[PDB]
């Protein structure tokens, strides 16, 4: 079985913990980054369909330190070591509607254990 | 004038997205409606941002499908639009489940979606 | 059938023009934007594997007035009206290889016959 | 010291793509051969930033796949990497056909990849 409970890095070294899993599959924890270091939380999903046992799953970062908000979708996998491999998307504030076009980045991160 | 994530809503699929309070720290569940003439209505989780009180607050959440193994999350602003109406400006990232690693590559689709109020 | 030859704008005022696409599915054309108006180059192939109605596509726009460079792709559908469907990458010039992660938009764009 | 698309280029997963001549205003050709141990080989098209003559230019192309109704398209940058090494960061968007309109949001797949020369 592959959970999302714990702590993650990156290859930017990015700091990401994760709390207990319940029985819907919800989580909350907390996105570590440089820029001198920020704690933002993150509340997110995983699937318990099928109880499989490298399941999708899902989050938001609320960024403290900024206006934008991020999300990240992805499936946990064992390779026996353990690796997310998410997409993200990065929605930035825009003042005015017809400025949306420009406002959402996407990308990609792996994340293993510490 | 602010835009708010809780209610009813809906875009150009009839789905039926509804929300509840937004907390103190931005966060707030719901549920998401669905044709799958056959309904199916699942959980989602998420955050709207709280940081400088804004009227038009960035926002995403994840929704839990319950008739399937993927994800999606969505993000997006709550616009005030021209006319004075409300309005959800979305894209989303549609995480499918695959069984090997290497069929990662293929797992993740991207859309978008406009949400009105009902 | 749907042929992407022709002109096509959006919901943003835009015009683009596409010339003749030859037997292998390639074309060229022009993209036309507001800023005051400025026109720049597009490349793009289109599938003629089983020479389908509504085939899918894809272009490259090089902008003229700028370091970046847009990618579309989508599929040209019948509704009797012809509509392109699309979806689109933006990416910007960054100058260091580590600000790579924040190269990249995405969105959308519907295109009609003008 | 510039980084050009010229060339032979593989990736994480054993493509080879190879990049005809870059012409003054920025345009090239090529080929994109994959596994599909079968390799099957389709041609690709598209353009790269002259503006400012930057030595990591931005770039994009088509790859119009011989085997299949889908359509990729490519986008990205080429780097020269602390160690001296191009490299091109990519990110695509892959779209397949799908029959009627109404199936467009589940035609467009994005993902990403880093070439190095072969
Ligand atoms: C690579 C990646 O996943 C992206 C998606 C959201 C991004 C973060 C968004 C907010 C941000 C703002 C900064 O000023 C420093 C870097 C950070 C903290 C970003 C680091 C890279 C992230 C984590
Ligand atoms: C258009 C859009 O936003 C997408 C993102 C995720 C998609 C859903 C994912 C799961 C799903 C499976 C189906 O068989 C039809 C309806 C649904 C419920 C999809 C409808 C369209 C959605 C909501
Ligand atoms: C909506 C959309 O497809 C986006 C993708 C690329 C975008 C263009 C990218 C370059 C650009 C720079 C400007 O200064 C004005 C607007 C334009 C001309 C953009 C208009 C919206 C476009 C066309
Ligand atoms: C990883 C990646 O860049 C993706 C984008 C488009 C993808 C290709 C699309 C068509 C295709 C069909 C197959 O059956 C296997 C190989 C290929 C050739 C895919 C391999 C991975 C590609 C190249
Ligand atoms: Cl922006
Ligand atoms: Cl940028």
């Amino acid at each position: 079985k592959c959970s999302l409970t714990g702590k993650w890095t990156n290859r930017m070294n990015h700091n990401m913990t994760i709390g207990a899993v319940n029985s819907r599959g919800e989580f909350t924890g907390t996105y570590i980054a440089t820029v001198e270091i920020k704690e933002s939380p993150l509340h997110g999903t995983q699937n318990t369909i099928n109880k499989r046992t490298q399941p999708t799953f899902g989050f938001t970062v609320n960024w403290k330190f900024s206006e934008s908000t991020t999300v990240f979708t992805g499936q946990c996998f064992i390779d026996g070591k353990e690796v997310l491999k998410t997409m993200w998307l990065l929605r930035s504030s825009v003042n005015d509607i017809g400025d949306d076009w420009k406002a959402t980045r996407v990308g990609y991160n792996i994340f293993t254990r510490l």
